[PDB]
């Protein structure tokens, strides 16, 4: 029943009354009670909000600072802090649950965050509250990372400790000050690609329902990171892997250029060096579209992109899949004698050639140019080319209905109609294409409305659309970029898995302080000088 | 106010026209390619050459375009669906593109141009 | 070797310390010291601000106006103003 979950602790929490809950808890009330009601669920499409089945859960979920105290400090029955509540989350998951993008929210949740890190060091200084993960697997780290806490994430990752005694539960360890001049360390205990999922992977493959996705790298400790390994061991390769495919594309396209045209598909192996020179290109072009589909397959099963909207994530992936699968068809076609070969060969080709742009993400100019023709290929050309549509069939109907041909005689065609208007679109209309008309006036008449519903009117309404839309979003654009690079890093470092691994490693192990157990920190730090005029202390 | 104008074109050929005359050059080079590999002459009519296809594309760009400037290909439909979809990429996207850039180009360094002027 | 171009008086004004300077001086610290260490270098692609090899020049580009007129105004050895650096 739902009214056996909840006790009067937890309302007498909720009603934030510290000498309530304290008189309660006086004669010994049970602190485990776990609200396992679906009132309390994380489900967002119904009412309710989810703070963790234990009270203490409630009580950090709430502000109620003295709750908290007095219950971790209560002389009877002091509740355990690390828990795994039903869903396996932590006080500290609840915690970054609980946190949005709301200021006051963030201080909250992190104010009250690094209080109950102190305090569970306090009761347990040996205890990994930390590391502990849910049901789905993640630490409050990565669960900031897989949601998008951006307040959360920046707190852990710039968290500092002045307590000589509790610093070691510390995130960034100020090394030392000479002037403005003061170097600065973090931990990358994660960050980097060495766990089951690295924060920096979490928010590379996370979809684009999680909020503020592409704008929590701006960390300044993970953005340094990243700008860090591609200047330093990923540009190279990058370059390496731009030369090979334009060798790739100019090698298909030179294959292609000479493909024979006599006899249906397949062809012979002449004794001439020509012959033998056409065939490699082919038999490349072949290995590198198998290649191409392979590697699609596998970013699909290893991702599973969201298939809601596997457009706005994975536009690149789809054009090289669409490329890899024409130049396949191409290949069974070819064999199968038939010259609807080259109708798939040439689909790959203008593909291929035209995907170049997906290199361009290595460039900060161009990349945001390349970022820009995306998004209004997906935001702006789609719903223009719907009205326009709209537009050029109805009055190509209208025209092909006044056409009438009872005799530039077979016109009567639909098609040649709408390739007729499509012209008046691209500046090649000949307003009297046809005369076997019998309406003079209704013919000029729905070429002038044509003329300035679609030529002057909408296509213009494009363009101005298109300021419209640039002027809002060159920012997003940039930021974009930056996360198409953040992917592009990644997934290169995770290439060479079994290249190797020992250098594809950032940052230097250090020991800086010590744990309360008497011993050394061995961390992998990343220094940052910073020069500040003012603070000064 | 002549100066400022100069100073206009001088950074705007240093900034927009190269970034975009490098994507519409990889785009006219793609699809030019695979017109030419399209296009068979096995009887205008040596249009093969690739130097004569990127120039009927560029006449494209440039509002002389004929869709129908060879029937020398084996599928209509193949020819018909890549000359349309340059179209809408380059005359029709990628020349809007460039004049939503340079809009926004100009709304931010008009001050700029003035004082590269002054200098 | 690193630990020679510096003194215990270019330290104790980073300190900002006005007390522990002109205690240092008192005894009759030299003033012409020169910090001509490769991490006072202008160099901006490595480590540390250059702010001039005489402490002066260190206090000065430092805010400390106490130290400068002290120094300026001590009664032994007040450092030359006018100083080529490295
Ligand atoms: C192959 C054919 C001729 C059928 C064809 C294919 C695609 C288009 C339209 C667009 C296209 O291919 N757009 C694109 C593809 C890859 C990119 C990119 C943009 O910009 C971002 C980086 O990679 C037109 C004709
Ligand atoms: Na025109």
């Amino acid at each position: 029943s739902y009214y056996k979950g909840q006790t009067a602790l937890h309302i007498a929490i909720e009603r934030r009354n510290m000498t309530l809950v304290t008189l309660l808890v006086e004669n010994g009330a049970d602190v485990q009670a776990a609200a396992n009601g679906d009132f309390f669920k994380k489900t967002k499409g119904r009412p309710g909000f989810y703070f963790g089945e234990l009270p203490l859960s409630l009580a950090a979920c709430t502000n109620q600072l003295a709750i908290v105290k007095f219950l971790l400090q209560n002389s009877w029955q002091p509740a355990d802090i690390s828990a795994r509540d039903s869903v396996g989350n932590t006080v500290l998951h609840a915690l970054v649950e609980v946190a949005d993008n709301t200021v006051d929210n963030t201080k909250f949740v992190t104010s009250m965050y690094n209080e109950i890190l102190i305090l569970g060091a306090k009761l347990h200084p040996t205890l990994k509250l930390e590391e502990i993960t849910n049901r789905k697997g993640l630490t409050p780290l990565a669960l900031a990372a897989s949601s998008g806490k951006i307040g959360v994430l920046a707190y852990i990752l710039q968290r500092e400790i002045h307590e000589p005694e509790c610093r070691h539960l510390s995130r960034k360890f100020t090394e030392w000050a000479y002037g403005p001049v003061h170097s600065s360390l973090y931990d990358l205990s994660c960050i980097d690609t060495c766990e089951k999922n690295s924060v920096l992977e979490v928010i590379a493959y996370s979809s684009s329902e999680t909020p503020n996705r592409h704008d929590m790298l701006l960390v300044e400790p993970l953005n340094r990171l990243l700008q860090d390994k591609w200047d330093r061991f990923v540009k190279r390769i990058f370059y390496f892997n731009f030369f090979v495919y334009c060798l790739y594309m100019i090698i298909f396209t030179a294959a292609a250029y000479y493909r024979p045209v006599e006899g249906l598909p397949p062809y012979k192996l002449k004794n001439t060096v020509g012959d033998y020179f056409r065939v490699t290109g082919e038999i490349l072009s072949v290995s590198g579209g198998v290649y191409f589909f392979f590697r699609g397959i596998q970013y699909f099963l290893q991702r599973r992109p969201s298939l809601k909207s596997l457009f706005v994530d994975s536009y690149s992936e789809i054009l090289f899949f669409v490329q890899s699968l024409f130049m396949l068809v191409s290949v069974v076609l070819y064999f199968s004698q038939r010259k609807e070969y080259v109708a798939s060969m040439v689909f790959s080709l203008a593909m291929g050639w035209t995907n170049m742009l997906y290199y361009t993400r290595g460039f900060q100019q161009m990349g945001i140019y390349a970022v820009m023709i995306e998004k209004m290929i997906l935001r702006d050309l789609c719903r223009f080319m719907f009205v326009y549509l709209v537009f050029l069939f109805g009055f190509s109907t209208a025209v092909v209905t006044l056409i009438e041909d009872g005799k530039g005689n077979s016109y009567n065609s639909l098609y040649s109609t709408c390739l007729e208007l499509f012209k008046f679109t691209i500046g090649m209309g000949d307003l009297e294409f046809t005369e076997n008309y019998d309406f003079k006036a209704v013919f000029i008449i729905l070429l002038l409305a044509y003329v300035i519903l679609t030529y002057i009117l909408l296509l213009n309404m494009l363009i101005a659309l298109m300021g419209e839309t640039v002027n809002k979003i060159a920012q997003e654009s940039k930021n974009i970029w930056k996360l198409q690079r953040a992917i592009t890093i990644l997934d290169t470092e995770k290439s060479f898995l079994k290249c190797m691994r020992k250098a594809f490693r950032s940052g230097k192990l250090l020991q800086v302080g010590f744990t309360p157990d008497g011993k050394d920190d061995y961390r992998w730090c990343f220094r940052v000088d910073e020069v500040n005029w003012t603070t000064w202390n």
